[PDB]
């Protein structure tokens, strides 16, 4: 299933819940400990980790350092170890079942600083900073290696990206993007890494790109049919979901799925409200 967690739809949310493509239904399970939106959802060991954001609160609004672990067979939450900073619009990849966090923001302060974190002794690491502050950075994990695409360094946004090597722990810039995007959904489909929509200081973006590291390049593809920034992205059976998001005048409830043998675009559901800011990941149905 497609599980999307938080979001934000006027004020930071606490859904979680889970799409089922062959059923059409959209599950609702647990409600996370703390609303958040900005934050970012990953997978280890069958375990869906829900990672930073900020609560946007009509009494407050602070950004989140935490890690939190849900399990869908007991259909629970339980804290994790925070990172060592708060990093609202957070990207995050895996690599060897470890977690990487990257960039966000902390208020003012535009990270560059990356951590790892080890499900296996509930701890965070600081590895090497990157070469770029980056908020709304799109992060995507190929051949074992840590891709940051894209964001927002407090003052420009970014076609930039770098790619981290894990056992060397430093970063090196690549191939920049053809378009300038922040608050875009980065993931790895295939063998490609792919940047779909995101915004560019003037409009909300549909196009798509897809870096091939054979040639170092990066191939537009078939655009979205809705522009979006803050938009949720996973890969479910070979094809790629981007829920929701923001299009300067809406937050989209809208699913959109791009099958790249075809490619092509396509609206398969929508989203019991519209939201961005989610963080999304793909594990086993819940039980009982």
């Amino acid at each position: 299933l497609i599980y999307t967690a938080g979001g934000y739809f006027r004020q930071s949310l606490s859904y979680l819940e889970a799409y089922n493509p062959s059923d059409g239904t959209w599950l609702r399970l647990a409600d996370l400990q703390v609303p958040r939106s900005g934050l970012a959802g990953c997978v280890v060991g069958g375990l869906l980790y829900a990672v930073g954001g900020r609560n946007n609160s009509p009494d407050g609004n602070t950004d989140s350092s935490a890690l939190d672990c849900y399990n869908p067979m007991t259909n629970q939450w339980s804290p994790c170890a925070p990172m060592s900073v708060p990093r609202n619009r957070i990207g995050v990849g895996v690599i060897d079942g470890h977690i990487y966090a990257v960039g966000g923001s902390h208020g003012c302060i535009h990270h560059n600083s990356v951590e790892r974190y080890e499900p296996e002794r509930d701890e965070w690491h600081l590895v090497a900073p990157m070469l770029t502050r980056r908020i709304g950075v799109g992060v995507a994990v190929l051949n074992r290696l840590l891709y940051a695409v894209g964001g927002f360094d407090g003052t420009n946004r970014l076609n930039s990206a770098e790619c981290y090597y894990p056992e060397r722990n430093e970063w090196r810039m690549i191939t920049a993007m053809n378009t300038i995007r922040s608050g875009a959904g980065v993931c790895v489909l295939h063998n490609c890494i792919y940047a779909a929509g995101g915004y560019d200081g003037q409009d909300q973006l549909n196009s798509v790109e897809r870096y091939d590291v054979a040639t170092a390049t990066w191939t537009f593809v078939a655009p979205m049919k809705h522009r979006r920034s803050a938009l949720g992205i996973t890969v479910h059976q070979g094809r790629i979901y981007v829920l929701g998001g923001y299009d300067g005048h809406t937050f989209l409830d809208s699913v959109e799925c791009y099958d790249p043998d075809t490619d092509t675009w396509s609206e398969v559901t929508r989203m019991t409200s519209g939201r961005s800011g989610v963080g999304v990941a793909v594990t086993m149905e819940p039980s009982r």
